[PDB]
């Protein structure tokens, strides 16, 4: 059989390729081909909606974001792993991949947002990693003043109208102790929503973040930090491999911290991560399941942690000696993953994402005020 697997371009398809070569080498008569979609999750989702809506049978295995199971379950777009127990996997992912009793997908890898920081620069100015956005502003000012570097950004975060801007919006909202869904219903704290949009705007206005932060996607943050142009970056675990790689200016100059809190708030972060679904329209159900069981296996989890800084779905791999030798900070990441806040679980998540990310982007592009943004977001969300 020739299986086709849709892989996020953001999640190291060349490294997944090394795992698939080990699979082929030990599975005579099976070949795997990677189709590589957009960097961002909302573009991958728009593409999969069209091929899955059209019942297209070319894809066998789908790498899907943690926010996807509700949609994919309700639409019947994946083959359930009937009577599968997800107890080997972090409960947050066991839970994300179960919808009305159905195991929609096997966890592929974990993720959460961290604060990447230039540990060389904080050391140089004697600064402690910031625990509040206010400490991060103060640290940014001190470093940018001393560095006399017209290309050094204080903070890079995602302001482009992408899935990651949803995460941007919720970080200060969650930090204030608010939720967007309470007892299944939309629970919109106006004041917390406005304060989140003004916080992100304040980084641009205060000269800590670049004027065109509204054009910055997740991987732009990764590229600019890697290039030595960013003191503080909001990003995901995959960025670490690029930072420590052959094409980086910041080898051994990167610290990892929990995201700062809003003043008086909690250091909350966004749950990310991905899972492997078998397409309901695969003509190779059995062979695809065998591939997903290998790709969701502890040995592959471990390989992808070491080679791609993708956080394990297996709790035991966080303290594995080879994992922690390659990426020391993984030894302390699991509590961040297991307490990370989840975006709303809903089959209509795409419409939820569209509303929040366009509002964030509009405010950061100076199209609307934070105040109007919050009002627009609430109105649009109310009817979705
Ligand atoms: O970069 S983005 O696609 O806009 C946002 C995504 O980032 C990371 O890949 C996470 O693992 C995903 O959960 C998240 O949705």
């Amino acid at each position: 059989a020739e299986l086709k697997i849709f892989v996020s371009s953001q999640h190291q398809p060349d490294i997944w390729r090394k795992a698939l070569d080990q699979y082929e080498a030990k599975t005579p008569g099976v070949k795997v081909v990677i189709e590589t979609g957009g960097n961002t999750s909302e573009m991958q989702a728009q593409y999969l909606n069209t091929v899955m809506s059209a019942k297209d049978s070319s894809l066998d295995v789908l790498m899907l974001d943690v926010i996807r199971p509700a949609q994919f379950a309700t639409a019947g777009w994946t083959s359930d792993f009937s009577g599968k127990d997800l107890s080997a996997y972090l409960p947050t992912y066991a839970e994300a991949n179960t919808v009305n009793g159905k195991i929609v997908a096997l966890p592929a890898f974990a993720d959460s947002m961290f604060l990447y920081y230039r540990k060389d620069l904080l050391d140089k100015y004697g600064i402690k990693p910031p625990t509040t956005w206010d400490e991060l502003k103060e640290a940014s000012k001190k470093v940018m003043e001393g560095e006399k570097n017209p290309e050094l950004q204080g903070l890079s975060f995602q302001g482009k109208a992408i899935e990651g801007a949803v995460c941007t919006f919720l970080l200060p909202y969650w930090s204030e102790g608010k939720s967007l869904v309470e007892n299944g219903k939309l629970n919109f704290d106006n004041k917390a929503a406005v304060d989140s949009l003004k916080l992100w705007k304040s980084f641009v206005d205060d000269g800590i973040s670049k004027k065109n932060i509204s054009e910055v996607a997740t991987d732009d943050t990764r590229k600019e930090f890697q290039a030595g142009k960013v003191l503080f970056a909001v990003n995901w675990s995959y960025a670490w491999t690029h930072f420590q790689g052959k094409e980086s200016q910041v080898n051994d100059k990167v610290g990892v911290a929990r995201l700062p809190a809003v003043k008086g708030g909690e250091q909350t972060t966004c749950l990310g991560g991905w899972e492997f679904g078998v397409s309901a329209y695969s003509k190779q159900q059995d062979e695809a399941k065998k591939l997903v069981e290998y790709l969701s296996s502890q040995d592959v989890s471990k390989f992808m942690a070491i080679n791609a800084a993708l956080l394990p779905t297996y709790a035991a791999l966080y303290k594995d000696a080879d994992v922690t030798k390659t990426i020391p900070w993984f030894a302390d990441a699991l509590p961040v993953v297991e307490t990370a806040k989840a975006r709303p679980v809903t089959p209509r998540y795409n419409e939820v994402s569209e509303t929040i990310r366009t509002t964030v982007n509009g405010v950061l592009a100076g199209v609307m005020t934070p105040e109007d943004g919050a009002k627009q977001m609430e109105s649009r969300l109310r009817r979705v």
